[PDB]
C-alpha cells in the first residue's frame, strides 16, 4: 500500500484549540503525506479525498468549519468545503465534509473552526481530518 | 489519472434553483462523466463513490436532500441516498449523503433538494456533488 | 472489480432495532466483505473508506451514532467515528459519519446509535453503513 494517506485527529488535552495528531492509534499519516504547522502537505499531484468532522458542545453563536486549499503557487487560502451551522442541559453539533479535488505537489490543506472553544473531543473519533490519494 | 471524476457546484448567481457547474476552479467533470440537463452521466459501469452536501438559511418547513440514480434501462428514478432536517438573526443547516453504488454506463444521477429559495452558497464551498469511480 | 465492498442498509420492517440488510436493490456486499451479527467483516488488511448515516425523527434525548472496531487480535471495541446531536408536527435530525482506516484481516465494524427507536427509515436511502478497500 503506497497511497499517500492521512487520518489525523483532534488533540484531546489543547485547550481551546484544534490540533491535529497523526500519532493515536486508528489514525494515519502515511506515504509522503505531512503535518506541519497544524496542515496537511500533499506529496504528489493528482485526486484527492478530502474530509474532515468537528463535534461542537454547549449548555445553556455561528459555528462553522472549512477545509481550505493553500496552492503552492499561490500562496492564498481558498475554501474547497465549507458549513454553518446555528445551535441548563448540553447540546451537541456535528458538521461534516468531504470532496475530491484534484491537487498539485506541495498543497496544504488546513480543516479550520471559528470557535475551538466550543469543540468537544471528551471521546475518541469526534473530530478528525483526513486525505486519500485516489 | 483516468478514473471517471465529477465534483460540481452549486452556480452562485442561479436565483431559486439548484444548477450545478463545473467550469469552476476546484471543480472536475474528467475522463467520461458528463453534465447533461442538471445530471451526471456515468460513462462506465462499476462501484463509484457519490456525495454531496447542501447549506440552508433562514431568518426568523421540513428541509431535504437526495440523490437520486436514473437507470439507463429503467427510466425511473430511485433515491440512492436522502436526508431530512427540520430547522431575527439567522440560521444554517448543512446536509450531507455519500455513499458507494454499482452504477450502469449511462445512468444519470441527480442531487437534488426540495426547497432550492432556502440554499445558502453565499461563499465557495457550501453546495456541491460529485463522484469518483473507485 | 475485486475490491472488498459493502453498503447496507437498515431493515425498514425491524422495530426498534438497526439491523443492516445487503440483499436489497443499490445495496452491496462483494468481494470477501461479510455481514455476521449484524456487524461487517473484513477480508484482508488494508486501508478502508468507512462511513455510515442514520436518520432520527421524532414530534413534539441525546442522540448518538457511532462506528466501532472489534480488532481481531484485541476482542474491545474501540470508536472510530463517533457524533451526538441535540434535538406537535414532527422533526428529523441525520447524522454523517466517515472517514479512512488500515484494518487488519477479520477484524469487525459495527455502526450503532443509542435510541433505535427514534430511527426513520421510512423511504430508502435515509440509513446506511459502507465500507470500500481502497
Ligand atoms: S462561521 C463564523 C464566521 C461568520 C460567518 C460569516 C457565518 N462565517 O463565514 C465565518 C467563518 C466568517
Ligand atoms: S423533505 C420535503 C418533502 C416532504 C418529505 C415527506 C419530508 N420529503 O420526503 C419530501 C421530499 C417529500
Ligand atoms: S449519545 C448517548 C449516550 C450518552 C452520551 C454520553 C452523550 N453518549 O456518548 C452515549 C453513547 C454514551
Amino acid at each position: 500500500s503506497d497511497k499517500p494517506v492521512a487520518h489525523v485527529v483532534a488533540n484531546p488535552q489543547a485547550e481551546g484549540q484544534l490540533q491535529w495528531l497523526n500519532r493515536r492509534a486508528n489514525a494515519l499519516l502515511a506515504n509522503g503525506v505531512e503535518l506541519r504547522d497544524n496542515q496537511l502537505v500533499v506529496p504528489s499531484e493528482g485526486l484527492y479525498l478530502i474530509y474532515s468532522q468537528v463535534l461542537f458542545k454547549g449548555q445553556g453563536v455561528l459555528l462553522c468549519h472549512t477545509i481550505s486549499r493553500i496552492a503552492v503557487s499561490y500562496q492564498t487560502k481558498v475554501n474547497l468545503l465549507s458549513a454553518i451551522k446555528s445551535p441548563a442541559k448540553p447540546w451537541y453539533e456535528p458538521i461534516y465534509l468531504g470532496g475530491v479535488f484534484q491537487l498539485e505537489k506541495g498543497d496544504r490543506l488546513s480543516a479550520e473552526i471559528n470557535r475551538p472553544d466550543y469543540l468537544d473531543f471528551a471521546e475518541s473519533g469526534q473530530v478528525y481530518f483526513g486525505i486519500i490519494a485516489l
